[PDB]
């Protein structure tokens, strides 16, 4: 299946992120694209195309119209303040604020944030485009009638929320994917978010909409990041409702019990009709995750795709999380794997 | 006057603040306390001392019982984590999130923080106990009869919200202040808060209260921290209806503007009926200040303080901020004297 990937990821190359109340190096650093770019040729994937670029027709009706201007001049505006070092939030509106939008840099990227770990730095607006084009290059294709196809997004994009960056997003790729299927025809689409963490941007996007179904299976929110959704009882409002279907699973859940919630949310895709699925492939369930609790291996990757791909509708993996080792190449191939075989 | 001061504010010296994407040593340090004692005593206000403990009877009014718990074992939570740094929260329950409390540090931190500047360190809850105790022992002289007293509190408090730390302050010493002058048999009490920045942490607490009327003069949230409260257009809710009074002021104003929103913010609490006014006072109104923007001179201190004292109902003065140098001693002192003048 065609590989969607472009070489502009590495404008995003942030120096820092806050973790563990330290400004480190950050865990979504380029190495993990050239990581996984290898070994899905390495498994065979080597048609490799660079999307086209794109505006914002799509993503316009995903994110907000404010939101996607912050993002294009947060960090001209911040360096044009003096700050020293990357634009990183601290002020948020929690509990019982003020809805009011503040007019300069540092309250607006307050706003406009829910995770204050990720830093805007010189890049990531040009970056983030570049993946979100990955993406919908990936949807046309399975709009034209491929059956799989797999756009390497970085930076990736399921913590972002209509109007919020954070958890190292910026743009939600998928949720432009599934947006973009809808646009060339499809009335009724399916995300489902397997990374470790909460697809709390995506669920954000779609909640009180019903023309996409959003399933995440991830680390219980009660003890791990996005840590304020991504909870079971989570249904959705409005016209979402009966639309949002989580599946929060505990620490160092394995294969047996996490495939038992795959099968239950390609239940639920089913019976609300997907058209076709949109995957959020994050590898960050792995044994080794260096964030992360799970523990599933290497060849589970493969039960999985193969699984997803037994709904028998046609798939768009879009690239989420995970770190640090160099298993993360093999992961994703897997998945792919599961997929074609 | 009785100046009412703990040497165990020592006990926060924290190392970090996160200021401009950078880890930088913090604003409010312990210096900070030894500058304003040093300059008030030069002043002739040397009647100096300790507060008595004091146990969480008062403050269990004013703050949520499971944020007060959860400061009271942050550090220790965070260190057994074993992260590295100071504790810093990154996530926030911010737009559209789940009301739940995550059961870990990392989810919890976050949960109960409203700006990431503010690390907490180890002895940080002790040292917060220390001042709580001195606006304790202020407010317990002014029941007792005396017409001024000055609690040198650090750490600040007002930006401590029910249930929310956050702009370098933990308990929200001039609440509990208030407070402790209703349950010694006060019926209405004001709060008139005079540092820079909005008291949003006060604000929080009184908001649905019709006992204490809270007044601040403050940079506009617009374009200055705390970013996300402070509008001229809260004016209360509920029982509170009528009884907060923000004054949003601009880039560069002097006391020549300033002290005409001061005057205003009396005759309310004047026609309110204040039996007494705890006055939260910071002296990062001064034309120095490093991280602040009016253009208050060391003389209108004398006269701020003159003014205020002139409404002829007594006063606690509580600090808050001012930072950066030593002539914030001389600005307190300034305004000590003009309410003992
Ligand atoms: N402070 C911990 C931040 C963790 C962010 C994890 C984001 C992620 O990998 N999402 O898929
Ligand atoms: N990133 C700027 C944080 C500013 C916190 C100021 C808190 C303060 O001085 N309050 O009175
Ligand atoms: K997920
Ligand atoms: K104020
Ligand atoms: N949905
Ligand atoms: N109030
Ligand atoms: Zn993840
Ligand atoms: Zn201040």
């Amino acid at each position: 299946m065609r590989v969607i990937f472009s070489e502009d990821h590495k404008l995003r190359n942030a120096k820092t992120e806050l973790y563990g109340g330290e400004l480190v190096p950050p865990f979504e650093a380029p190495f993990r694209a050239e990581w996984i770019l290898a070994a899905v040729k390495e498994a065979g994937f080597d048609d490799v195309v660079a999307p086209a670029r794109h505006g914002l027709e799509t993503v316009l009706k995903v994110h907000d119209a404010g939101y996607l201007n912050f993002l294009e001049t947060a960090w001209d505006r911040w360096k044009a303040a003096g700050y020293k070092g990357e634009a990183i939030a601290t002020s948020f509106p929690v509990r019982r604020t003020s809805p009011r939008i503040p007019t300069d840099i540092e309250g607006q990227i307050g706003y406009y944030c829910n995770a204050a770990e990720t830093a805007i730095s010189p890049g990531t607006w040009e970056a983030a485009l570049s993946s979100m084009a990955s993406a919908i290059d990936g949807a046309d294709l399975i709009a034209a009638g491929h059956k799989a196809a797999f756009s390497l997004c970085r930076p990736p994009g399921h913590h972002a929320g209509i109007d919020m960056f954070g958890g190292y997003c910026f743009i939600n790729n998928a949720a432009v994917a599934a947006q973009r299927l809808l646009d060339k025809g499809a009335k009724k689409i399916a995300i489902l978010d397997v990374d470790f963490h909460h697809g709390n941007g995506t669920q954000d996007i779609f909640y009180e909409r019903g023309d996409v179904f959003f399933a995440s299976l991830h680390g219980d929110p009660a003890e791990a990041f996005p840590h304020f959704l991504g909870y079971a009882e989570e249904t959705g409002k409005g016209a979402g409702a009966g639309t949002t279907a989580n599946y929060p699973m505990g620490r160092g859940t394995p294969y047996s019990v996490w495939g038992e919630a795959l099968t239950d949310s390609l239940k639920r895709i089913a019976a609300f009709g997907a058209e076709a699925i949109v995957v959020s492939l994050g590898v960050d369930t792995f044994e080794q995750d260096p964030i992360s609790f799970f523990k599933l291996t290497s060849p589970d990757y493969i039960t999985m795709g193969r699984t997803i791909a037994a709904s028998g509708v046609p798939l768009l993996v879009v690239m989420e999380g995970g770190y640090g080792v160099p298993e993360i190449g093999l992961n994703v191939a897997n998945v792919l794997k599961g997929v074609a075989g």
